[PDB]
């Protein structure tokens, strides 16, 4: 149908905008602490602690399959990255601190993303 096509064009355009958001958030992680999944070879107990692991490469895979239907779904995954780190790692660690800085800096990016998503529809 033509409606299905229009819906698909909307999803494509959301994916475009979320790709730019993802790039901007990942720039706020210049140490690449959140770039890849926590290695279960190197942290073998991780899944005992963290039930839903997340990282930027995993988000990018979902994004490129057009697997985010709306900004809320995308934000859920970004918040997992931050929140998982702040639980597994203590306050005095470079990992926790990186997560705080990512959260604080990403907030600005996400605030305008939400306005754009609503504005363009």
């Amino acid at each position: 149908s033509m409606e299905q096509v229009a819906m698909e064009l909307r999803l494509t355009e959301l994916t475009r905008l979320l790709r730019s958001v993802l790039d901007q958030l990942q720039d706020k992680d210049p140490a690449r602490i959140f770039a890849q999944p926590v290695s279960l070879k190197e942290v073998p107990d991780y899944l005992d602690h963290i039930k839903h692991p997340m990282d930027f490469a995993t988000m990018r895979k979902r994004l490129e399959a057009q697997g985010y239907k709306n900004l809320h779904e995308f934000e859920e995954d970004f918040d997992l990255i931050i929140d998982n780190c702040m639980k597994y790692n203590a306050r005095d660690t470079v990992f926790y601190r990186a997560a705080v800085r990512l959260r604080d800096q990403g907030g600005v990016v996400l605030r305008q993303a939400r306005r754009e998503v609503d504005s363009i529809g």
